[PDB]
């Protein structure tokens, strides 16, 4: 990988789950490294209009909120995830 983890500074491969800081650092960070749930990176990563903001660092989500939203979608209690930002 060209890239290096936000969190555990070691490389991102192009076979692991990622996923960029576009709030701002614009950095690369395995989706294990950030505690975000399969399910958020799923819908996270398929919503054009959302992004992910780092613990350090148009909707904006933070892991947890991005958890907490997809949760409430697969639960059927919100119609995507957007709705949380
Ligand atoms: C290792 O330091 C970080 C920096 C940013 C960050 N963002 C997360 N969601 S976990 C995390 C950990
Ligand atoms: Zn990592
Ligand atoms: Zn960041």
């Amino acid at each position: 990988g060209v890239y290096p983890c936000g969190a555990c500074r070691s490389e991102v491969n192009d076979d692991q789950d990622a996923i960029l800081c576009e709030a701002s650092c614009q950095k690369w960070f395995h989706r294990e490294c950030t505690g975000m749930t399969e399910s958020a990176y799923g819908l996270l990563t398929t919503e054009a209009s959302a992004v992910w903001a780092c613990d350090l660092c148009v909707y904006v989500f933070t892991t947890h909120l991005a958890n907490t939203a997809a949760e409430a979608v697969l639960q059927g209690r919100a119609d995507s995830i957007l709705a949380y930002h």
